[PDB]
């Protein structure tokens, strides 16, 4: 019966012998190996003893070292890990790379080294709501997410987007939201105005600074049936027609055929107060 | 059955009729008077037309002409009903001074004009959770909660800020959390740790930019528990650690009794990787 989470303790002979022995790249008690209580204490000069004897050709079916490894703040270990060959792109028994460990622990220098390797490991995992662009996102992690937009390519498209503006409207990230809408706008290359899904959630809410937030950007107000809502709340119903308004006069929008025929110029005529609201909009 | 809705088209005779009769004051079949209806619609010269014939010495018991006239974006007719005496004050039927409604309509003029007469309106209402002040913060709305503590006397303490710093932090408002933050550190005459109730409820969201603004400010980090917490995440482990860290070495802190005799010391030493995250501060 086996421990070996001492081992960071041992001196040269007890591992030497340790490491000739039938055990030594057996999980013990604990259900550890050697390798993974050297990475736990960032033991770099005993992680590549063990990898000298041949640790990496012996892995057991539960241990993902370099995920293990993306935990740590030092970047040694994963340097190493990459260079003896192991897969960046591996997932482990959660469908997680190890990428999403180092923004789940926040090592930013664990993040930049993987990404500056390829940006494209930003968005794998087993499912969409597994991957590290998803999950820094989740996480309010304004740094890393800022971070992640700056090292995807122009020649590529986001497909995630709407779960992530979801999350964000949904629980309140006003920053997020903000490097969510500055990327769809500068990657607006057909030039139409932005589907946002949760526009809804926010008017809910009625979290003033998002929806403020919202509204300096080129915001589809009319597939999301708002003139519903006109009717509703005062404050929010002039921001929406002050939008409108804008529209109708703006050369971007204003031959759009989303905005010469839509459905709120209908509501704001037949009520008094919204007519009030619009003439006030014009100057 | 008397119906006044129309009155805004009335003409001079119509209207210097109906004033002579002895309906000029009741509510009609809507439930609404005359002042209600020019009021609704911003009819300034029929609003003084009314008051010149007594409109106000015969308010009914659901009449709140103040509190309706603060939703109008011109100020105007506010201006007119507190030169006619109209107390800025009173609550209505359900507890809110007219304040109150210019916080829930947006109307920064009108939230200006009422804290230039008196900044003691601001928390006024039936219970702490009715007044502006909270109001404001509860809707996230920035511009008006910076403008409202812009107006606080030094020689005044807000004590209704336990409510408001949980409301924020709940809803993950971070701009708000940082005026409340900044406002907490420029009266803190006692120059004690910030106590901040709801730090365990950023914990158990995990909310990473709301956590790195709360830990720029000398929060106390010990009337928590937090200790409690160290082995939960490691990111915001190493967080509280850092800051507990920095708490022994500076002059500010490191003498205080909070800080000597604390927890956490205790439960730092007894675990490799807390101090392993220890000693790399330390530095």
């Amino acid at each position: 019966g086996m421990d070996l989470s001492r081992i960071n303790t041992w001196k040269s002979k007890q591992l030497k012998s340790f490491l000739s022995s039938k055990d030594t790249f057996k999980a013990d008690v604990h259900g550890h190996s050697a390798s993974y209580y050297a990475i736990a204490d960032n033991n770099v000069r005993l992680v590549c003893t063990l990898l000298n004897a041949g640790a990496l050709k012996n892995l057991l079916e539960n241990e993902f070292p370099l995920h293990q490894a993306a935990t740590l703040e030092d970047t040694k270990i994963v340097k190493i890990l990459l260079f003896s060959g192991l897969d960046d792109s591996q997932f482990d028994d959660k469908g997680n790379t190890a990428l999403y460990y180092a923004v789940d622990s926040g090592n930013m220098q664990t993040v930049k080294l993987f990404v500056k390797k390829n940006w494209r490991l930003m968005f794998y995992g087993k499912t969409g709501w597994k991957t590290s662009f998803y999950h820094a996102v989740m996480l309010n992690d304004v740094s890393i997410v800022s971070y992640f937009l700056s090292e995807i390519p122009s020649t590529f498209d986001l497909a995630i987007l709407l779960s992530c503006i979801h999350i964000t409207i949904k629980n309140g990230h006003v920053d997020m939201m903000i490097l969510l809408l500055d990327y769809m706008t500068s990657t607006n290359t057909n030039n139409s105005l932005l589907f946002i899904p949760d526009i809804k959630l926010a008017i809910d809410n009625k979290d003033i600074e998002m929806l403020q937030a919202l509204f300096k950007y080129d915001i589809n107000i009319y597939s999301a049936n708002l003139e519903n809502v006109l009717l509703d709340d005062a404050e929010i119903a002039k921001m929406i027609i002050e939008k409108h308004v804008e529209y109708k006069s703006d050369s971007y929008t204003k031959d759009l055929d989303i905005v010469k025929n839509n459905k709120l110029d209908e509501i704001i005529s037949k009520n008094k107060e919204l007519r009030l609201m619009y003439v006030n909009c014009v100057k």
